[PDB]
């Protein structure tokens, strides 16, 4: 029933909401040389947030 927000849209767009975030995590993670604190702060998130994002894509 209905459309728009009544029927969940897939990640159809290249610039997904979280996709943009992960991209920002990388550009900072590179420049701060793996400083998770700078990354999370530059991503506007908690250190755990940045960590979990890294930790789900690595055995770390």
């Amino acid at each position: 029933l209905a459309k728009g927000e009544s029927l969940p849209p897939p990640p159809e767009n290249p610039m997904s909401a979280d996709r943009v975030r992960w991209e920002h995590i990388q550009r900072i993670y590179e420049m701060c040389d793996r400083n998770v604190s700078e990354t999370a702060r530059r991503l506007n998130m908690h250190r755990r947030t940045l960590q979990r994002i890294l930790a789900k894509r690595s055995p770390r």
